[PDB]
């Protein structure tokens, strides 16, 4: 049954990720340990020295704050990418695929499917950081040297034009579910079978979204088109990292992250 399938999807995405749109939207709005704001570098040394303590008595603020921030953001993306291995793990049949082609799909899937998540930790103002722990502004990273300051920004832009459709974590954990399983991604074994398997994961969540949303008609196409946009999106992060491990010293690509974007686009 799909009821099912969909039910499936979305316990293992509330098992799975750390942070949830439900959570988020909570600190984002007005507790026990509130979120410290990082919008200039001395409230980043503050949040520095409570949260990451081993890494300052190496000595990190001698480094260049955006280095800090970059590295910060692999910490992140490392993270999240186990959390999503996790969750695919989870998703009916695809632990059925061939090891290699659970390799591909993760390997082209994942930044498409966190820049979709992001959006639940962002508002127009800045981006939750720190397992809930901190919220860094948009104006502050904004205000980075470049290139570092060319990051974020194209990934707020997505966030608030996707949060405006108003989705909720049943319908996000279906949309990340169809982002991972996606039968066109380049080096695929048995095409088929993951075609089949994208179908059924895109028949849920058409179906999911007619009873969730009955009042946004066209709700589907665009998610369509935003998971499109999220490939653009990806490729061009892709294209700024490799711009920033060439050109900044000090920015070395985290091995797991190094090993995504090898030969990726
Ligand atoms: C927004 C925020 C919250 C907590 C800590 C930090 N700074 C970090 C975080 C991480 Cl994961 N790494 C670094 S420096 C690593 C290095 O210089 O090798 N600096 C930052 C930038
Ligand atoms: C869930 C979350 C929150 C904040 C930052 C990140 N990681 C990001 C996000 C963005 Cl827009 N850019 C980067 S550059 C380092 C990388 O490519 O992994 N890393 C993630 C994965």
């Amino acid at each position: 049954d799909l009821k099912s399938l969909a039910k499936r999807i979305y316990e293992a995405y509330l098992k799975n990720f750390n942070m949830n749109k439900v959570k988020a939207r909570v600190i984002l709005s007005g507790s026990n340990n509130p979120p410290f704001v990082i919008h200039d570098m001395e409230t980043l040394c503050m949040a520095e020295k409570t949260l990451v303590a081993k890494l300052v008595a190496n000595g990190i603020q001698n480094k260049e704050a955006e280095v800090r921030i970059f590295h910060c953001c692999q910490c992140t993306s490392v993270e999240t990418v186990t959390e999503l291995t996790e969750f695919a793990k989870a998703i009916p049949g695809f632990a059925n695929l061939d090891l290699n082609d659970q390799v591909t799909l993760l390997k082209y899937g994942v930044y498409e499917a966190i820049f979709a998540m992001l959006s639940s930790v962002m508002n127009k103002d800045g981006m939750l950081v720190a397992y809930g722990n901190g919220f860094i502004t948009r104006e502050f990273l904004k205000s980075l040297r470049k290139p570092f300051c060319d990051i974020m920004e194209p990934k707020f832009d997505f966030a608030m034009k996707f949060n405006a459709l108003e989705l909720d974590d049943s319908d996000i954990s279906l949309f990340v579910a169809a982002i991972i399983c996606c039968g066109d991604r380049p080096g695929l074994l048995n095409v088929g079978h993951i075609e089949k398997m994208q179908e059924g994961i895109v028949h849920v969540l058409r179906l999911h979204l007619q009873s969730n949303h009955p009042d946004d008609i066209f709700l589907f196409p665009k998610l369509l088109q935003k998971m499109a946009d999220l490939r653009q999106l990806v490729t061009e992060h892709a294209q700024l990292v490799q711009i920033i491990k060439k050109t900044e010293s000090d920015a070395a690509l985290h091995p797991l992250l190094q090993e995504i974007y090898r030969d990726m686009y």
